[PDB]
């Protein structure tokens, strides 16, 4: 039950006077197979455990903080089956060129709503985007480090070329709470793309700039369970 994704995800109440803006990010290599191979790309990204522990067998490229803003991109590769260096959008706070054609990316932190009510998050990706959302499902309130690998069934998932290449998740959220979120991305080859949008009833248009929504909090000994609750 604890890590299963739900329509009423659990949020958190960190004790934080001055919250740190943006999500944390980790970038890892995703090397091609030997030049001339067909298939040319490493298939590891489809392994159920690649997003849990497999990516750790790859090279750590960087740890980045303060990922905040519009994180969506479409990277158009000039050639397929070819590693090419380019840059991520500004939101990612990572200015140096990386292999945009082939890389793994993990984001985590907390999502703070602006208006209490239903939130629909929509995702699409090339090649892979797996999203967890809520305490337990993503990780435990102010206990991320100790629960980081224990995420549950994805609230949304998108895999290019599969039967689910676009997805969404609809959750009821309270604007006073901060919700654990985990976003796992992979580009295996060629084009790379990530789209996350948010729809609520308070705006007829989607939200694409998450500047005001993404936070990071330090873990604590006792954790920071949500202090707003409506269940009976
Ligand atoms: C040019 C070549 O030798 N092969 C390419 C393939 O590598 C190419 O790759 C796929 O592209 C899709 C997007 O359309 C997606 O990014 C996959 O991750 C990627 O493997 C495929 C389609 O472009 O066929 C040839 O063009
Ligand atoms: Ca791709």
């Amino acid at each position: 039950g604890w890590t299963d994704p739900t329509e009423f995800p659990l949020g958190c109440s960190p004790n934080v006077t001055t919250p740190k803006n943006g999500l944390s990010m980790e970038l890892y290599s995703y090397d091609y197979l030997k030049s001339g191979s067909n298939p040319c790309w490493d298939a590891a990204y489809l392994d159920p455990n690649y997003p849990r522990t497999g990516y750790k067998s790859h090279r750590l490229l960087a740890k980045v903080e303060n990922v905040a803003g519009n994180i969506n991109f479409y990277y158009h590769a000039p050639m397929g089956c070819t590693s090419l260096f380019d840059t991520l959008p500004q939101a990612y706070n990572y200015r140096t060129p990386l292999t945009m054609t082939n890389f793994t990316m993990l984001l985590y932190g907390y999502f703070k709503p602006k208006v209490t009510g239903y939130h629909t998050f929509t995702i699409s990706a090339d090649d892979l985007l797996f999203v967890n959302f809520g305490a337990g499902n993503a990780f435990d309130c102010c206990k991320r480090e100790s629960s980081a690998d224990d995420f549950g069934n994805y609230q949304a998932y998108a895999v290019w070329g599969s039967q689910t290449a676009k997805d969404d998740l609809t959750v009821h959220l309270d604007a006073g709470l901060y919700y654990p979120i985990r976003i796992f991305f992979n580009n295996r080859d060629n084009d790379g793309a990530l789209s996350l949008t948010l729809k609520t009833e308070s705006d007829p248009n989607p939200v694409i700039d998450f500047s005001d929504y993404f936070y990071s909090f330090d873990d604590t000994k006792d954790g920071c369970p949500g202090l707003v609750s409506y269940d009976t």
